[PDB]
């Protein structure tokens, strides 16, 4: 079956995912909410349209009381109101930059990089781990994140199901989530992805592009070891292509998410850390975190 | 894993060509006909011609259930093509996804457009025939094709005498891996002789090479000797699939002549009534 290696591997992945990943978002509190109640600039605003309502969501919070409070954010008529649940949002990924970060700080293999290339994978592969992390609360049947007591439900249109796989970022969850995989799949993606030696920044090539190999390499033989089934046939080189998928929707979401924050600033001051937004230096807050212990 | 880093990516590229264009589940087989609820010479080979591959069809409903189709007993008459519409229909779905396949491959893609239409013209019956035997179960003589099944009629070991069935009960013997089947798709591919091709000493250079990566995978992935003459196995495996390819050829035009059921695709891969002009869906689908 697997080595003794590769299953010590597996094990201390899940256990970093177990200690930084609160399923329940429990800690999720403080998040700000929506309140109660030219020429070529206007190119610009006609392509942060298309941007923000692809990506249209409804917010449910259920008290612990057993009350519900209901969002329905307003349909696109005008400015402003599109940019409702921005903070919001930003408070959401905010925590879940956060989550990620204290992952990769509790893998030995991460913790023994210099500190600017920790930086690096992380401005990297943030949003990506992101994503993995959202795609185990996805709900395909409600097209709905099943965050705890929060809920982020995709917004119904009369284009479908057919519109909604025209948004790449959409149609990566139902593609991933048909795919079924386990936890010890989904944390062997992040291990990828988090590892990747071509990011922006990165000094130690070598090093990460072999940790990388041997996440592969371990992904392959659990696969190998577990899913005899007709139906997960080529499952490992499935993955890869949604990785190779993910990198290519991570490059887009970044140019998108500046031409938001270009004509409605919203990034919180870690995500403009991550994003680019204006190595040590220009990374405190990441530089902060990584000194902190979990 | 004792392969140049070329070998290793060879297969690499064949491996994910296989992945993104083989449907294993079947799961996008959809809208395909069924059969319905409700001279001399040449009807004389046909009856022979349909008879041995005769199979009774499964459906099994997300639901839980099982609709089961068994085939008449000749006795006329034009009951003895209740299947090919159907069978056209699965082909067809068949063709796209080898179309698909060597579509993804750049050895092929880098090939003129003619070639491309003769190498898929040459080698479409064989690819589907070996990802067919991917999903064959030997044990119950069964093609398992998702929520589809094609059960062989245990007529009356006697499957044994059509080359066939005997191609694939033999080749499932074989117990071959994922990689192996693709470089057998591949070398099946990339035939130099077949009718149409102009670069025969390009095709026979990757063909070549597609066979000594498959040689080579072989000596180093297997338990030496206990395999010692699979590669020679498969190449033979290769022949016998060539000259099952040339009667199935000629069994589908003879149906065709005096019941015509092939789809427009299949018309056009089978030479049913300039290479580009006389091809125009394939080529179409290879612009795409
Ligand atoms: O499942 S997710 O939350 C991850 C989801 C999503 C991702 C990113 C963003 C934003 O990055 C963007 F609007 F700027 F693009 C931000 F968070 F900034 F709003 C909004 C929504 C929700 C809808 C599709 C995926
Ligand atoms: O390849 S199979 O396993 C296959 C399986 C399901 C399936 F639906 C189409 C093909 C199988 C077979 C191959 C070709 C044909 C036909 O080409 C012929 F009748 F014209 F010869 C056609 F498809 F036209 F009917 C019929 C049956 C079935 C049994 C023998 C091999």
């Amino acid at each position: 079956g697997l080595t003794e290696e590769q299953r010590m591997m597996i094990r201390e992945l899940m256990d970093a995912q177990m200690k930084t990943f609160d399923t329940t978002f429990s800690h999720f509190k403080n998040f700000r909410l929506p309140g109660v109640l030219s020429r070529e600039e206007a190119a610009k605003w006609s392509q942060v349209r298309k941007d923000l309502c692809s990506l249209k969501v409804s917010l449910q919070l259920r008290g612990e009381d057993g009350s519900v409070w209901n969002y329905k954010p307003p349909a696109d008529s005008g400015g402003k109101e599109i940019f409702s649940l921005l903070p919001h949002m930003a408070d959401m990924s905010t925590y879940m930059f956060k989550g990620i970060i204290s992952f990769a700080k509790v893998i030995s293999y991460f913790r023994d990089l210099p500190i600017e290339d920790q930086i690096s994978l992380l401005k990297g592969a943030a949003f990506e781990l992101c994503q993995l992390r959202f795609n185990t609360v996805f709900n395909a049947e409600t097209g709905t994140w099943e965050c705890g007591r929060l809920s982020y439900c995709l917004e119904d249109t009369a284009g479908g199901f057919q519109q909604l796989l025209l948004e790449p970022m959409l149609k990566f969850h139902y593609m991933l989530k048909k795919l079924q995989l386990h936890e010890e799949e989904y944390v062997l993606m992040q291990a990828i992805s988090l590892f990747s030696p071509d990011r922006p920044g990165v000094l130690q090539h070598r090093v990460v592009d072999q940790l990388q190999e041997q996440f592969a390499i371990t992904l392959k033989s659990y696969i190998e070891c577990n899913r005899p089934q007709p139906a997960h046939r080529f499952l490992f080189l499935k993955i890869m292509a949604m990785l190779t998928e993910l990198r290519s929707i991570n490059a887009q979401h970044t140019q998108r998410l500046l031409r938001i924050q270009d004509i409605h600033p919203f990034a919180t001051p870690l995500m403009q850390e991550l994003f680019g937004i204006t190595l040590t230096e220009r990374h405190k807050i990441l530089h902060r975190l990584l000194q902190e212990g979990s």
